[PDB]
């Protein structure tokens, strides 16, 4: 007879190889500035955010003994008047809008989600 078998495959792979160190560049290493909103947060995060705000704004003449032990959620409650008698307008117009601008954040975090969640088990490794 006559007859035969034209088709190829035609596939590509890789092999992930890696070579020796340095690597190419570091990630993180226990860093964070935010957990999630103002509601959840801690007795340090009023604390560095504070020390840190003042650093990178560079404000001057700011109370620090109104957030020495503030809960976060207080925080929230604070408006234009109870953040005045803490800082001048000017500081409570930085610290507010700051405090306003993460749950500006989470207005897109709201997701309906469909089964695509995932579990969270990263731990640090070390030796050989």
């Amino acid at each position: 007879g006559s007859s035969g078998s034209s088709g190829m495959n035609y596939n590509s792979y890789m092999d992930e190889k890696n070579g020796p160190p340095p690597p190419n560049m570091t990630t993180n290493e226990r860093r964070v500035i935010v957990p999630a909103d103002p509601t959840l947060w801690t007795q340090e995060h009023v604390r560095q955010w504070l020390e840190w705000a003042i650093k990178e704004y560079s404000l001057m003449e700011i109370d620090t003994s109104f957030f020495q032990n503030m809960d976060g959620k207080e925080l929230c409650k604070m408006n234009k008047e109870d953040f005045l008698r803490a800082t001048t307008l000017y500081n409570t117009e930085v610290l507010l809008s700051h405090l306003s601008y993460l749950r500006e954040s989470s207005l897109l975090a709201y997701n309906t989600t469909s089964h695509t969640d995932q579990s969270s088990r990263l731990s640090v490794k070390e030796d050989p």
